[PDB]
């Protein structure tokens, strides 16, 4: 029942070495088209290599992957605005509308002086497949500006947000493109942009996500990524570790932001014991673990005071702080590791420590926390690694549930949103295992997440005539 | 109260003979407007004759009926496309937007060399009143082209589908007109047309039904018509036969396609015993019935092997095959007959056999299976006949549920779709019973389906000012 | 100035200070687009030509910098199926740079070399060339890396239709009117117009370069050559005290459409075209209208060399491997950098008083210094070869009026555009204290009309 077979030049099975040669030809082609987009080339390389098992079954999938690598539409535009000194400023705005096969373009907006086309293309490309994994009808996109919010008054941010949306509104809509927040775009910016969009469009629709619950926002948004991480690991523990669970397990958490805080809260609900938190200055350790009340104290320190983790020692006599050390160094048995801080935070040496300390599963809350060599250590040790692209998708999944609520003109209760998120992570975990088994890398959830995300997009793309 | 009375020339009660004359005047008027639309004239005649009891209460309903017989909008358009040899081809495309009183125009697309305006008008006119019966907010329409898919490559169908949708997209939309599949338009064509519509409109909406579950499709689509038939008959048995049920009932099913297969499955869920299946070559018979396992084997033979019913004897020692005979000929008591093969399959002699064999109810899975002379035999014998326009509407009902899921941006589970389909058939059966009791006679479900479908449109038409 | 308070830089500056500020502007442009080599060079060259304006008020350098950011750039995937039935994906672009003076206007280029940096450089320069025409046209440029060579007519048709299926969403008669360029001629304009009309369900002037049977204009082939002669003639009257082409021996380089029709209009003005050229060599006849027709037919149908025509004229002489022929007005109409320092000294010694550029940048910088010292006026190409874009604007006017003009009416309007363009260049040169420098005057006039209008409109 393949109606698009004739369109593709490459076809049929291939050996592993043949597939790498074809992947190299694809990477070179991407290089020639965009010679200096370093981040985008690297993202294409990583995703392609993660799909090698699929390409071995049929090389047509590599051709589909290459055709998806070209964005459907990119809009770059001048943004004029007047600052509080009365001077004209000009910034660059972007919206990369990468793929809409499974639904409207979906993806955050980043306001940061480092923003450029290469960065937004790399984030938008990966966003296609993370959004695919949520099982929701969402395509992939990303946008933003080189506008730097730092040092700017509230009114200057309002002026820029209004000018930025004056152009962007022409290209977005509730069934077309639904942007969201990112670095530099939080509740303040989403509100300013929503007001401008509503005024110009003369409509109240779900054209942005991350909105305040008072006007179209959703519950569980702050907790989504941390909770979704724990839901995913809990389901992987049951399915792959023969009925195991978080109950009674000591959990080493890195990071102390929203992902780490709310992952800790859900671990406690499941009976686990979170023992560590961390930041760039060091890590704190509670030998008998953190309680919900203790996590609340930490949340106030990080979210209100924006303090270092060492400050928690003022509130707990049992807590110990270790400067310039990672959470993985803690001297105690650790049964579960949840890196929720930043990319490359868990390296080869960290993985070797955790294996000896008794770690059975790793759950990635941050993006690409585990180094390639650390993943090799865990694979050899038979320690399951839950990939971030599936496990940390709770935030975008709730963004889709926000679109659903706006489409339904109904605000769900917090309990209903939480049930929907857990069920999404349940279905996502099953899809990863099934994809891994079908392609003969059983138990490789990292491969299963790459395969499941890509294949739904690829098959639908051919269903739709490859346009 | 009555706010439109002054608008109508015909009014008031009328005798049966007066109504017969007025129907003739209406038919002649329809002929003069479209002298050579043979199928449309016949469709207008058959629906009109089924509504005589309503016209006897108030002739204004005949004037409303005549006004509904003129489509709100018909669009015909040239469709240029280039075949695989590089030669320009021109086909004719159509969209008959017949009525939108109860909701957006809803109806399938047919690609077949026989397609013309008269055929699409007859299907679109009748579709108004079946879609009304689903209780859902759907109008009536039909479209397609004289394009002949036979002998065409996948690429040639893709080329035609894109050019066809290039024009059609201008006249349809999620709140305006939602086409679907039909003969010559299956998933391949729905996929190709959806991709083109998405590209031109720059939107992801439920503007087509019959979509794949990966991008906006619904569960229960294969099972919808067979399940809905059994749901409808079950409710008629409870309401009209004083708590009767499918439990313990021997069910003679004709046909061996999708309707027959899934009707048997739902019969088993309700405790009935399906004893027969049939095709053009003959019928097979199981004295003690078919199990779900036996139906599964039959489904594989028909859907994959494309075999005849006789092949099933290879898998069952209890099965018996009778060549060149109808399922109604089976020598055993039959309590329920479900004709699911084709029009006019159950004639006067077959009905006389079925009454003597103990048949208490007939449920039409196919279109017009029961001949007029067979219906008279059933009426005298007090055998309930469930009209097909209500009993086989499960497919269109699920298409409405697909629109609901797209509007809500939420994919329902199989179980939720099935419950909603069952509730639709419950309210449809109650409405048919109530209309028959109020206007013609208790237990005449055929009259009740004609009346209930028409009156919801007619009263809504007057509510809306007859525009 | 209602916008004075908006600008950080203000007030007069010395020549060295302007050089410092221009360098700061260039560095800012590089960091934003580090690898857009052609665009950086384009920003640099245009900025240096405006240094006299910047010295009067640094506000203009800040305006120039804000103009260097496109209003809108759209890049899009173009899927199409070739004659073998295989899916092909190409990249399409539309750089909508500036709309201050009117709808975005600029050609479409289909060539494998096409990329964002090139289209930005052409689109930026197009803003100021279109401003010089005096017509209400902004600046833009677009195209695709699609390569027409080796493609069948049907493959070009399929690509053009898919390309326009996306492009139609962003263009329109009052919004953006694309045109042809390398790789986009009558064939492609026709295919794209058909797709646009079908999707938009309208017949409007959203493309220029259209066939006269459906919205096209006369004088389209002849515009650039005719406009060059008009511009030089008006400069001769204005700056050389009533001088004219009549009786003047005209050394013309090249043998394309520009050189041919420039020769035809030179003859109409009473001048004597003495030279033509090709890459293999140049011919010199101590030519008539009949001879030019033969030369055009021989070159345009046979695709022959100029030497082949020398067999057809006994008076013609061919020199293998145009300024070198010696005899008692120079019009370079062949290619860039064709006129070097030594050639300028040759021509000055031969007595040439005016140079008219039909090609892009024919005269080297060192040659311009030689002509400047000799007081030989050089008419910049960006004004003199703008006749094609001017007639494209006249095509928009005819479409807006739903009236097809006679050939005579189109030609009169093209001539009047060049009369007003030459005056605007001269007056700008006088106001900024470089009298007779038509090159600077063309740079100044094109920029100032956009910049002042940009401030009038609130700098949005
Ligand atoms: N929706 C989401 O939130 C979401 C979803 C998927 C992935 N992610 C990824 O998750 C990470 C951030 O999660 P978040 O939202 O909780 O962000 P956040 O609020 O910035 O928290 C990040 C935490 O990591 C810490 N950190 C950074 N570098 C570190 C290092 N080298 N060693 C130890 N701690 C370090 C930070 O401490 P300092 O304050 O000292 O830097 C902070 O406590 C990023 O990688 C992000 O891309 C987030
Ligand atoms: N499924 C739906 O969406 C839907 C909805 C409403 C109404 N219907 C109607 O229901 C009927 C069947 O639908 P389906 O989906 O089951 O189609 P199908 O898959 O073609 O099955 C039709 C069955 O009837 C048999 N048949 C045809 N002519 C016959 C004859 N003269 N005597 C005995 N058997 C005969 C066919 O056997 P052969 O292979 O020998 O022909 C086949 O097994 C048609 O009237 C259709 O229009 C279907
Ligand atoms: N035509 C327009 O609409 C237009 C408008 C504005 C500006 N221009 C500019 O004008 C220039 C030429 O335009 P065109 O219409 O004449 O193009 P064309 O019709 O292709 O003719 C160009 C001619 O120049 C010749 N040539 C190339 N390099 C040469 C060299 N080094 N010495 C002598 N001759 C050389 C070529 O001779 P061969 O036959 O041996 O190749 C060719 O015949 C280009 O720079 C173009 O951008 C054109």
């Amino acid at each position: 029942s393949d109606y698009t077979r004739s369109l593709f030049t490459l076809s049929g099975p291939a050996t592993a070495s043949e597939v790498e040669k074809h992947i190299q030809n694809a990477i070179e082609f991407v290089k020639r088209r965009d010679p200096d987009q370093v981040q985008f080339i690297q993202a294409f390389t990583e995703v392609a290599n993660g799909l090698a098992p699929v390409f071995q079954t049929d090389l047509k999938y590599l051709e589909i992957f290459l055709s998806l690598s070209e964005p459907e539409r990119v809009i770059t535009f001048k943004v004029p605005w007047v600052n509080d000194a009365g001077k004209l400023m000009i910034n660059r705005g972007f919206r990369v509308q990468f793929n809409s096969t499974l639904g409207p373009y979906k993806g955050g907006l980043r306001f940061h002086p480092s923003v450029n086309l290469s960065i937004l293309k790399f984030l938008g490309f990966e966003q296609i497949f993370k959004n695919s994994l949520t099982t929701l009808a969402m395509g992939g996109g990303k946008g933003g500006s080189d506008f730097d919010p730092k040092g700017k008054s509230d009114n200057e941010v309002r002026s820029f947000c209004q000018s930025f949306m004056t152009e962007l509104q022409r290209h977005i809509g509730p069934d077309t493109d639904v942007p969201a927040g990112d670095i530099g775009v939080g509740e303040r910016e989403i509100g300013f942009m929503y007001g401008q969009y509503k005024r110009l469009s003369n409509s109240s629709t779900g054209t942005l996500t991350g909105k305040d619950p008072k006007w179209g926002g959703s519950f569980i948004r702050p907790q989504a990524t941390g909770y979704g991480l724990v839901f995913f690991v809990q389901y992987i523990l049951n399915d792959l570790h023969n009925g195991d669970s978080f109950k009674g397990k000591r959990v080493a958490i890195s990071g102390s932001g929203n992902v780490a805080q709310y992952a800790a809260d859900k671990v406690i609900d499941f009976g686990g014991i979170p023992i560590t938190f961390s930041d760039s200055s060091g890590y704190i350790y509670e030998p008998n673990g953190f309680t919900k009340e203790m996590v609340t104290v930490l949340m106030e320190l990080k979210n209100i005071q924006r303090a270092r983790v060492s400050e928690f020692l003022k509130y707990s006599n049992t807590a110990k702080f270790f400067p310039n050390k990672k959470a993985w160094d803690v001297d105690t048995n650790v049964n579960v590791a949840l890196p929720c801080a930043c990319e490359n935070e868990l390296d080869k040496a960290d993985a070797e420590m955790l294996v000896k300390k008794g770690c059975i599963i790793v759950g990635e809350g941050a993006n690409m926390p585990t180094t390639p060599e650390a993943i090799s250590v865990f694979k050899a040790a038979k320690v399951t690694v839950c990939p971030g692209k599936a496990a940390n998708a709770g935030g975008v999944a709730v963004s889709g549930l926000e679109m659903s609520q706006n489409s339904q003109r109904e605000k769900w209760t917090s309990e209903k949103v939480l049930e929907k998120l857990q069920d999404i992570m349940k279905n996502m975990s099953k899809a990863c295992q099934e994809a891994a088994a079908k392609y003969n890398v059983h138990g490789d959830i990292i491969s299963g997440a790459n395969i499941a995300g890509f294949l739904k997009v690829a098959h639908s793309y051919c269903d739709q005539g490859c346009v």
